[PDB]
């Protein structure tokens, strides 16, 4: 599935709510694009492939 969440810069992590309403965390990639560039930026998670892209 594809979820949209919000990321935090320092921890470089995406937080999204799954369909049960549970906050779930998945680290952004560390190097260049796909890393979180500002607190509360959008991030898109693909739970089929365990992949995230952070803004």
């Amino acid at each position: 599935a594809k979820y949209t969440g919000k990321c935090t810069k320092s921890k470089n992590e995406c937080k999204y709510k799954n369909d049960a309403g549970k906050d779930t965390f998945i680290k952004c990639p560390k190097f260049d694009n796909k890393k979180c560039t500002k607190d509360n930026n959008k991030c898109t998670v693909d739970t089929y492939n365990n992949a995230v892209d952070c803004d």
